[PDB]
């Protein structure tokens, strides 16, 4: 009578899981394949992908080993299959989760405040600078009187809230833009450094505004040759002779991430300052494992049934594994409405080789979503009716998590024509 539905399930199931492996595996031919892999992007797509081609390996597995006589004894083997697959379960969101962090900080904690934040530094009390005069936020000069009575008084008045000395991380940015278009407008007015600025780009204009804040107009007017390259896109040129200034003998770190932001027209600079691959790779694969360690214990005392794959009312011991999960899941989420909040607002006006590729990006993560998201939300409720569309319920989620590879495969290479085009 049922078993009509389960053995007529059991091949579309069986088929797309097919599918999706050819699709995953060719995929992660060509990620390897390429010199592309250097890059943090797609470690992450490579290593994502390879998340997949484990899981799905061992649907096989559990698939050609379980029947309830196995089941019904939890023998040694048997329970390791259901652990493993579990495992990969939980790899599938914190890789993926590897892919929005990626992501996100691309895109929001990738601007020029940020760029500024870290080379100049931020300090959110009023203090004295070089010069004995007072300065708040990211280089934000405030006044040239002596007494910082008066300098309460402009940051009061610039901000436009009672300060006493000292501001949020929201204001500063204000300020910071602010004084943005004071450098911005100077550089235009300026003859020998507007034709140069006229000819960049918006990653290359915040390297060179950036070099503004740290010596003046008149401080960078000087070199002549090297804007001289930048104006006739001459790059490569352009960052050896950037080297040989003192500047860089001063300070070798920011000419360093501000120079190769000439050099690449990229903030891969200052976006893989912080962001690394081992950390990454300690999310991905390193934190699974603690989990499923709880996890093999709570199905130790609680529920020891059916090797772990069997559902006994009403312990649930799959929170401990499926927890985690569900939390990463719900992070990806607020960054996923945070770049969005950023996309649509901040970011509305401007079109550039970034924002081009960040909106394909969202795209994207917006149209995977249901498709994977799909099969654990229908988890959650049934039938009902229990009519007709029991059998499609049940019937679509075969479809869905079967085709997931297939799904995750595009995605991924989806992300390789997103990267420039
Ligand atoms: C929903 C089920 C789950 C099964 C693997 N899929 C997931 C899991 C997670 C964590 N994030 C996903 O997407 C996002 C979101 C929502 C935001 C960002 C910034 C990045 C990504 C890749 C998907 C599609
Ligand atoms: C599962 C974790 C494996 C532990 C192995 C040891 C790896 C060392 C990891 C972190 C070292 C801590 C300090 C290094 C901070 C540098 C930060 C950075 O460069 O991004
Ligand atoms: C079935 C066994 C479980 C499989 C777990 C595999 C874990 C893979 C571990 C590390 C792979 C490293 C690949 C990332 C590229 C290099 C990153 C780096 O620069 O360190």
């Amino acid at each position: 009578k049922s078993k009509v539905h389960y053995h007529v399930a059991a091949i579309i199931n069986y088929l797309g899981h097919c599918i999706s492996l050819v699709a995953l595996l060719v995929a992660f031919v060509l990620f390897l394949r390429a010199r592309s892999i250097r890059c943090l992007r797609n470690i992450i797509h490579a290593n994502l992908i390879a998340a997949f081609i484990l899981r799905n390996a061992t649907w096989f597995v559990v698939q050609l080993t379980m029947s309830p006589e196995v089941h019904q004894s939890n023998v040694g083997w048997c329970r390791l299959v259901t652990a493993a697959y579990n495992y990969f379960h939980v790899t599938n969101f914190f890789w993926m989760f590897g892919e929005g962090c990626y992501l996100h900080t691309a895109i929001v904690l990738t601007n020029i405040f940020e760029m500024l934040r870290i080379d100049e530094g931020l300090r959110l009390k009023i203090y004295k600078d070089t010069e004995g005069y007072y300065t708040i936020g990211i280089g934000h000069l405030l006044t040239k009187s002596p007494s910082l009575s008066v300098a309460k008084s402009e940051l009061d008045k610039a901000i436009g809230r009672n300060s006493n000395g000292v501001i949020t991380k929201d204001e500063a940015e204000k300020l910071f833009n602010q004084d943005v278009d004071a450098a911005v407008r100077g550089i235009l007015r300026n003859a020998k450094l507007k034709p140069v600025y006229d000819s960049l780009d918006a990653v290359r204009r915040s390297a060179l505004i950036n070099m503004v804040f740290q010596m003046g107009e008149t401080g960078v007017a000087g070199f002549t040759n090297s804007l001289r390259m930048l104006q006739q896109k001459r790059w490569d040129e352009a960052a050896v002779n950037l080297a040989k200034s003192r500047w860089y003998n001063q300070t070798p770190n920011r000419a360093k991430r501000v120079i190769a932001t000439f050099r690449t027209g990229t903030w891969d600079a200052y976006l893989t300052d912080r962001l690394r691959a081992w950390m990454f790779i300690c999310i991905g694969w390193g934190v699974p494992f603690p989990i499923i360690v709880a996890w093999a214990i709570g199905k130790l005392y609680y529920d020891n049934e059916k090797c772990w794959a069997g559902k006994r009312p009403g312990v649930y011991t799959d929170y401990i594994y499926q927890g985690p999960m569900a939390l990463v899941l719900l992070i990806n989420f607020i960054f996923l409405f945070n770049i969005v909040r950023i996309l649509m607002t901040k970011l509305r006006a401007s079109t550039t080789s970034e924002t081009i590729q960040a909106r394909k990006a969202v795209k994207a993560t917006l149209v995977l979503l249901p498709l994977l998201g799909i099969t654990y939300m229908l988890a959650f409720v049934n039938p009902g009716e229990d009519e007709v569309s029991r059998v499609v319920f049940i019937y679509f989620n075969a479809f869905l998590e079967s085709f997931q590879g297939f799904f995750v495969s595009v995605f991924a290479c989806f992300l390789n024509s997103e990267v420039r085009s």
